[PDB]
């Protein structure tokens, strides 16, 4: 644990929170990393116990002990949990993906949607409802859902976790929005409008930030950018940057503290070795579970 909470520090400054990942194995481990999280940040998005073929493996049939202990840790830690991951196209039992019906499926997406969120009802701070549904491009992806469901599947998914719980900030989460212009980013903003324009109860964009080494300083505007969807709020979801020098990730913290709407950061692990993307080195501790020069840079930056 850093003597010197970076979640603290940013909360500070009107923010939300800043927070991590984890699940059962790396909160336990060893003794740091659950000491990490529990010292240094305030938020926590299960890495992969929420996700469909972790929670519904088999049709109408859930197994929520992973996600439970997620869940249970936060809660009894004071950490915010962002639920994570509603609908998406990866990580998806092919007894979905195999589905041609659209009344089918559209059972089959509330009934998951419903059976999650009614699980932790109350207790998640925001939802990623929908997890990468663009193209590059800006177009819809093609996935099952939109391919038997059609884009009415987005009102689909919102809606029913609106009423499901209303308590939970809806997300719509996604990578590579990390510079203004890029066409994804345009892509997602304006979509963005045309369903709140139609009602569509979407408070919140995700923006993971996955980013190679220099890419920091982009984030700033796309974050800017994003905010004219004119959501309630935005948000950094899936921090790392490969090198993670101090440099990219002071200018990603700034790129979230200027901006009003966005309410906070998640990095997407602790320390390097837990890393989904470990060979690269993005995270703020080292494989001694230590904190790295950028950890320090950010504190020292708030
Ligand atoms: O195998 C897991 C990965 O899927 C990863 O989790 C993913 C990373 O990619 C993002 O697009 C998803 O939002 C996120 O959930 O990280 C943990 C790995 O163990
Ligand atoms: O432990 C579970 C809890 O996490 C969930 O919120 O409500 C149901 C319980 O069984």
């Amino acid at each position: 644990q850093a003597s010197v909470s970076i979640d603290a520090k940013f909360k500070a400054h009107g923010k939300k929170y800043l927070g991590t990942i984890g699940d059962q194995y790396t909160l336990t481990k060893n003794t740091k990393n659950p000491a990490i999280i529990k010292a240094d940040f305030g938020q926590l998005t299960p890495e992969n116990s929420m996700k469909w073929d972790a929670t519904e493996p088999n049709r109408g049939q859930f197994t929520f002990s992973g996600s439970d202990y997620l869940v249970n840790f936060a809660q009894s830690n004071g950490k915010l949990i962002r639920g994570h991951t509603l609908v998406w196209h990866s990580q998806l039992p092919g007894w979905v993906s195999s589905i041609t019906d659209k009344n089918t499926l559209i059972s089959v997406l509330k009934n998951h949607i419903t059976t999650v969120m009614t699980r932790y009802k109350g207790k998640i701070y925001a939802w990623d409802v929908l997890n990468e549904i663009f193209n590059e491009d800006g177009s819809l992806r093609n996935s099952v859902f939109y391919n038997v469901i059609g884009e009415d599947y987005v009102r689909i998914a919102f809606e029913t976790a609106r009423s499901v719980d209303p308590n939970a900030k809806l997300y719509i989460n996604d990578y590579n929005l990390d510079s203004a212009g890029y066409s994804k980013v345009n892509g997602m903003v304006s979509h963005v409008k045309k369903w709140l324009a139609a009602g569509i109860p979407i408070d919140g964009i995700g923006s993971q930030t996955h980013l190679g080494a220099g890419a920091g300083s982009a984030v700033a505007g796309a974050l800017n950018a994003l905010a004219s969807a004119g959501t309630k709020e935005i948000a950094i979801t899936e921090l790392d940057i490969a090198g993670a020098s101090s440099t990219d990730y002071v200018n990603v913290v700034n790129a979230c503290l200027n901006q009003a709407k966005c309410v906070g950061i998640t990095v997407w692990g602790v320390a390097d070795p837990d890393s989904w993307r470990s060979s690269s080195s993005p995270l703020l501790f080292d494989g001694n579970y230590n904190p790295k020069a950028a950890y320090n840079a950010i504190a020292n930056a708030l």
